[PDB]
């Protein structure tokens, strides 16, 4: 039911997004490659339609955690990879705390050697002048832990954690973030006890690239539960 074989060596990823935030509309495109055996990856993103609206960090969750890293002890826990190849349909409603809400529904799947995960968003409700179309965050990312559950009413997981993007004068705006991950196939997958996945995320940028871009290195373990159990 693990599809951990998939996953062996170094992966081609390919993302594309859509986006319509407070009807600013707006597309991403990324390629790059992951390692699920050391649980890393690494992405160049581009704005093909322009300035990016909204600020890149606050796009990070939305741009394929099948890449995680899960220990020896943990692989009858992961979901991602046992949805594969048909995939999974990955939806979230993420709130932006005193300001808007992305909603998005995406699709992760391989075509051939390639997992690509294609993505639409929608934005809503947000200030003119906050955070988040003020462009008042900075361009950074802190580390956090995703939390995992099996759906207790589908084939599929309950996902939840809190994004912190840091703010220009010192202050944090914060994104609780909820998610549903359900498979296309209609094969056995993987439904976890609890646990959750420990992220870091580091972005940069190309010195060479001038269109409006973002480069992002992430490294993600799962963690939580005792051997056995
Ligand atoms: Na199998
Ligand atoms: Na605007
Ligand atoms: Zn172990
Ligand atoms: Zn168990």
């Amino acid at each position: 039911v693990s599809k951990e074989e998939l996953f062996t060596g170094v992966v081609p990823i390919l993302v594309e997004l859509d986006g319509d935030v407070n009807g600013h509309k707006f597309s991403v495109s990324g390629e790059g490659e992951g390692d699920a055996t050391y649980g890393k990856l690494t992405l160049k993103f581009i704005c093909t339609t322009g300035k990016l609206p909204v600020p890149w960090p606050t796009l990070v969750t939305t741009l394929v955690q099948c890449f995680s890293r899960y220990p020896d002890h943990m692989k009858q826990h992961d979901f991602f990879k046992s949805a594969m190849p048909e995939g999974y349909v990955q939806e979230r409603t993420i709130f932006f705390k005193d300001d808007g809400n992305y909603k998005t529904r995406a699709e992760v799947k391989f075509e051939g050697d390639t997992l690509v995960n294609r993505i639409e968003l929608k934005g809503i409700d947000f200030k003119e002048d906050g955070n988040i179309l003020g462009h008042k965050l900075e361009y950074n990312y802190n580390s956090h832990n995703v939390y995992i559950m099996a759906d207790k009413q589908k084939n599929g997981i309950k996902v939840n954690f809190k994004i912190r993007h840091n703010i220009e004068d010192g202050s944090v705006q914060l994104a609780d973030h909820y998610q549903q991950n359900t498979p296309i196939g209609d094969g056995p997958v993987l439904l976890p006890d609890n646990h959750y996945l420990s992220t870091q995320s580091a972005l940069s940028k190309d010195p060479n690239e001038k269109r409006d871009h973002m480069v992002l290195l992430e490294f993600v373990t799962a963690a939580g539960i005792t051997l056995g159990m």
